[PDB]
């Protein structure tokens, strides 16, 4: 079996350079979440489960597959709390202690009323779980999500973490094996 | 002596997320523009020198302070190459291996036709002896100029360089004292 692991296709606020929120899918967002049918399609599957999170950029592209999907609050995108949809330089601006002592210890800290690497990778635990008793799911989630079960399947440290590749519109076929996990990346260009 | 360092007001650019280019003021980045003015006229200095790049953000918020003012192309920000004007998730997507190398090593690192801070402490040489050479000097200009001027004269190593803090509509006072240099910053809120 196989775990694929990409986002929601580019949302509002990504195009908009700002962080978190709950918007919808931009038209190059859509133009993805077919893309991402064409895809899971081309891949000669017979079942496949297909997990979403509550977030409607997440919910958004699975529609485009035509495939019932779950929906898991666990796979909800980290919480900048007080930082929610801002830019980086409004964040620099606004809340520059806070955004230095986050570039300091990236995996450990939270923004004011916000949530850590360390807690998402926490609250992720039973959907690792479920992961690893399945066969070919499909995780749309998000891209601080995404680096914290990249990380789990490629035994990556708690430091190279938060860093970890994780680009919009890239499909990440993960085949877990005896000890470790085949990758492949696949760039649906839209 | 004083040297003052800000970077220009909020530019259209900021706004959106974008790094790079050469787009104006925002409207609250000229409301910043005028918040300079003030401060930089209720500091009462003697025979203040205003510097500014060559870029339109930079000479804008000059031209709000009444006072003449020269331009150094040695002040442009730092170049992005072929990322320029993108947002952070773009250059993650589209540039992957390049963003993942950046963060590697930030100080020697260049995108792709673009510049390193290296390169950026090389043309601002003339810029610090010029500086040194000087009475009261206001300097307007970019992030990554104002982290390699500040570095200079905060005594900083490359690495802890490119994370200096450098918000937007922020002075930061430094007065060249004998053990090193006093900073006093200010936040001008609008």
């Amino acid at each position: 079996r196989s775990i694929y692991l990409c986002r929601h296709g580019e949302s509002e606020l990504n195009l908009r350079g700002r962080i978190g929120g709950d918007s919808g899918l931009s038209a190059r967002g859509k133009q993805y979440a077919y893309a991402l049918a064409n895809f899971i399609r081309s891949q000669g599957i017979s079942s496949l489960k297909v997990w979403t999170s509550h977030m409607k950029r997440t919910i958004q592209t699975a529609e485009a597959l035509g495939v019932p999907y779950e929906q898991w609050k666990a796979l909800n995108e980290i919480d900048a709390g007080v930082c929610e949809e801002m830019t980086y330089e409004e964040i620099q601006e606004h809340y520059p202690e806070e955004f230095a002592l986050r570039d300091q210890d990236k995996y450990r800290y939270r923004y004011p009323k916000g949530e850590s690497y360390e807690d998402l990778v926490q609250r992720l635990e039973p959907v690792i779980m479920e992961l690893e008793r399945q066969e070919n799911v499909l995780v749309i989630c998000h891209q601080a999500v995404m680096r914290c079960l990249l990380a789990y399947f490629l035994d990556k440290s708690s430091d190279e973490l938060p860093y970890l590749k994780c680009p919009l519109h890239t499909v990440l076929k993960l085949t877990p094996v005896a000890y470790g996990c085949r990758v492949e990346s696949i760039y649906l260009n839209v």
